[PDB]
């Protein structure tokens, strides 16, 4: 729960499904 305060988590943008843009991001 919260709000949309930092969308820049990188957990959180493997969850939304991108890892684009993120060179610390390599996800499924």
């Amino acid at each position: 729960h919260g709000e949309g305060t930092f969308t820049s988590d990188c957990s959180k943008q493997c969850e939304e499904g991108i890892g684009h843009k993120y060179p610390f991001c390599h996800c499924r």
